[PDB]
């Protein structure tokens, strides 16, 4: 288990996401449907001159899996995935400057649910998560777990846990009192609201 | 000079564009400038674990170039650039099935100006040029010329001209009654108006 710690710029975008009083949480689902939707395209453009990139799993598309036991909604995707070195880098974003921009933005009369057009929607996942587990795997690499309860750090390591062929999937360990997001009408209202122009199948599973 | 066939569903795509009543034009320049943002991203991404992929050009930006002598607008950016292979395969766009998801959403309701959230965003240079011109130069590749003037083909060439260090330069040649946005303070609305929140500076120059 390796242990990093955030760089400075991230660990305040993320206490800014945790902190602030700011009721429309309900946009972390859009913000990760949307970097799933954007991983798909990838894979999806480098099928288009290499069939073989596909040989890992030809279906493109998304999975929505609650599980009121366990407290968690999952996000699983088809997508590109990442390697171990995207996930440290803030998991294949431009973090540091997405942030930069995010806060001018903010103090201008932005507010939080604008995130994604700053390419740091991910971090969203904290209105709603106490801990978020990210696991991956890139036709390029093995597969991989990160994982941060926020803090100031991550951890990564190799994952032993069950293989996902590629793709990447997004375990929210939802706060106490965010169970509404493991609510199927609930989930269903928001894809609908919020995702109705991903080009992929977004499956909502049952319990 | 290689002339190429469009692939049938962008033909169909590009003859939409050209052909239905839409007075909403001005929306060409938020897409172009939006795949701008996302090419200079994408270098940038690649710069942080390897400072040698910013020796073909440390700057990250976008100009805006008007001539009214050779009736062009020109959009300059230093972003990833792209491949020959990029440019055949349309523009690095997942083309086909952004046509398609596009085409079913304006049967239900949307309009011209969402062509962007299908990613075919490129394509909207057409409700203004009757040309268009695009040079571009990838770290891995030399400058290419493609071309087109839509009715169903488009040419690639390598290209001789100017040397560009890196990126992607749109040269839309205009059609004769779209001449108001090689006007000053019409570019500088419309880029107030719809790319607010892109990060990195867009300088218009002036004649
Ligand atoms: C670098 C590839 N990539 C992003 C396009 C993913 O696999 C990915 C998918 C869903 C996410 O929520 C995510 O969080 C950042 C990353
Ligand atoms: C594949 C890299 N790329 C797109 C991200 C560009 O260089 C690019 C930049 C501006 C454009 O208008 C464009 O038109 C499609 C492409």
């Amino acid at each position: 288990v390796e242990t990093f710690a955030f760089q400075a710029e991230i660990a305040q975008l993320m206490s800014l996401i945790i902190n602030t009083f700011y009721s429309n949480k309900e946009i972390f689902l859009r913000e990760l449907i949307s970097n799933s939707s954007d991983a798909l395209d990838k894979i999806r453009y480098e099928s288009l001159t290499d069939p073989s990139k596909l040989d890992s799993g030809k279906e493109l598309h998304i999975n929505l899996i609650p599980n009121k036991q366990d407290r968690t909604l999952t996000i699983v995707d088809t997508g590109i995935g990442m390697t171990k070195a995207d996930l440290i880098n803030n998991l294949g974003t431009i973090a540091k400057s997405g942030t930069k921009a995010f806060m001018e933005a903010l103090q201008a009369g932005a507010d939080i649910s604008m995130i994604g057009q700053f390419g740091v929607g991910f971090y969203s996942a904290y209105l709603v998560a106490e801990k978020v587990t990210v696991i991956t795997k890139h036709n390029d690499d093995e597969q991989y777990a990160w994982e941060s309860s926020a803090g100031g750090s991550f951890t990564v390591r190799t994952d032993t846990g069950e293989p996902m062929g590629r793709g990447t999937k997004v375990i929210l360990h939802l706060k106490e009192d965010q169970t509404e997001y493991l609510e199927e009408r609930r989930i269903k209202e928001i894809v609908k609201k919020h995702s109705q122009f991903i080009g992929y199948p977004i499956t909502l599973f049952v319990e």
